[PDB]
Formats: structure tokens, C-alpha cells, sequence
DNA sequence: TCACCGGTTC
DNA sequence: GAACCGGTGA
């Protein structure tokens, strides 16, 4: 029932995902890491996603916090956008460093709202959008490798 | 039961 | 500061 991200050798990572419309936004949803080994390749899978997006000519994305808790308590889609600007930038650093910047923003959320000081888990359920892309074929290529 | 993220371990 | 564990409330 869940799709997965595949590594550069075509091996399936422990990283559940799905492609579709959620809260009016079309994109890739990467499921959360935890407990234990549930989706433990979150970070590697997300590194590949960023790298492959860049190789496909995508320089900017929009990333929403999409955990059941945050969706429940933060009704505003604009507030659920993890980064302060309109877009998040995928170029100018290594895919790893870009991920660190991206996932640092997840630390500003709690169960019920935003925080002052970022803390806690950074590997939560997120929705990545590429502006102008409404196609599962594109996203299929990105997660397949 | 399950995905949630707080909080400890790296 | 980031990776990971596992306790938690629904």
C-alpha cells in the first residue's frame, strides 16, 4: 500500500512515501521515522530525493509539515509550511547539507503549534511540492532513481 | 494498537 | 547540533 524510495543501485530503502494531492497541494509525502526502525532511512531517502530533484532541473520546492498532530492543530496551510519564505532552495550545497537545513525547520514544530527554540525530532511526515508539477510520473522518477 | 515527537545519545 | 531511541496519548 505504501511506495518507497530506492537507492542508486535500485535497492528499496526503509522509507515509506506516497504521491498525490493532500490539503490542495500535489507532491511527495515522506512518512516519519520512528519508533525504532520504522522508516529509518528517512535521511538517506531524503538526500536522494533532493539530489535527483536537482538533477531533474528543480532548484526550489515548498515543504509542509504533514503529521496528523500538526494537521489537526495548525489549520493554516501557510503556517504548516516549514520554511519562512515562499520557497525552499535545493542548490548551492551538497544534498546532505540541504537536508540538514530543510529538516532543521521541522524542529520548530510541536504537537500543537510552533516553538521559540527548535528542539526534538526532525524526521516527521512532510509534503514536498514542486511548483507547476501535478504529475505522478515525475515524482515516480525522483523516488525510483 | 499506532504514528507522534520529546529527550537522550551520538 | 544532529541521529537515534522509545515512551506517549489517542
Amino acid at each position: 500500500e505504501f511506495m518507497h524510495v530506492f537507492d542508486n543501485n535500485g535497492i528499496e530503502l526503509k522509507a515509506e512515501c506516497s504521491i498525490g494531492e493532500e490539503d490542495g497541494v500535489y507532491g511527495l509525502i515522506l512518512e516519519s521515522w520512528g519508533p525504532g526502525d520504522r522508516n529509518k532511512d528517512y535521511n538517506i531517502a531524503l538526500d536522494y530525493i533532493i539530489e535527483r530533484l536537482v538533477d531533474s532541473g528543480v532548484s526550489q520546492v515548498v515543504v509542509y509539515l504533514a503529521s496528523s498532530s500538526v494537521r489537526k492543530h495548525m489549520h493554516s496551510l501557510d503556517e504548516r509550511k516549514i520554511h519562512p519564505g515562499e520557497y525552499f532552495t535545493l542548490i548551492g550545497n551538497s544534498p546532505r547539507d540541504i537536508r540538514l537545513k530543510m529538516c532543521g525547520y521541522q524542529a520548530y514544530f510541536s504537537r500543537t503549534g510552533r516553538k521559540e527554540i527548535p528542539s526534538g525530532n526532525r524526521t516527521k511526515r512532510i509534503l514536498i511540492n514542486v511548483p507547476g508539477i501535478y504529475s505522478d510520473s515525475f515524482w515516480a522518477s525522483i523516488i525510483r532513481g
